[PDB]
């Protein structure tokens, strides 16, 4: 149960959008020289993958 990105593959990030939550969403693959991941959603209607980069915009990594 950790809510923010692990930075490793498969655990769950928060993600805000949808319901402007930071849900917590699974990283799928991570890009560490753009440092990007292909996160994974549960709650997303168009796609359900994208590649969004760390607290860049709606990406949040663990508590601290």
């Amino acid at each position: 149960n950790r809510p923010g990105i692990t930075f490793e593959i498969g655990a769950r990030l928060e993600a805000l959008d949808y319901l402007q939550k930071w849900y917590p969403s699974r990283i799928e693959k991570i890009d560490y020289e753009e440092g990007k991941m292909l996160v994974h959603f549960e709650r997303w209607s168009h796609r359900y993958d994208e590649w969004i980069y760390w607290d860049s915009n709606r990406l949040r990594p663990l508590e601290r």
